[PDB]
């Protein structure tokens, strides 16, 4: 399907490269398994990374009342 809760993403950042490459800059406070290596800034509340690579874009679930 496609309105899975996999992830969700307010801010997707695809390379100028070819291939071409994708990540999500939008952090979160849930990493999800859908990216291999999650890394996680133990703030408060905490920021949390899909250091590793994707080819994908998930749609917009507004974390925070910024975006
Ligand atoms: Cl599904
Ligand atoms: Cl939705
Ligand atoms: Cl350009
Ligand atoms: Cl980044
Ligand atoms: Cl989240
Ligand atoms: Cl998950
Ligand atoms: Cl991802
Ligand atoms: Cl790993
Ligand atoms: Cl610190
Ligand atoms: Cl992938
Ligand atoms: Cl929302």
């Amino acid at each position: 399907g496609d309105d899975v809760k996999s992830a969700c993403c307010d801010t997707c950042l695809c390379t100028r490269s070819q291939p071409p490459t994708c990540r999500c800059v939008d952090v979160r406070e849930s990493c999800h398994s859908a990216c291999d290596k999650c890394v996680c800034a133990y703030s408060n509340p905490p920021q949390c990374q899909c250091y590793d690579t994707h080819k994908f874009c998930y749609k917009a679930c507004h974390n925070s009342e910024i975006e």
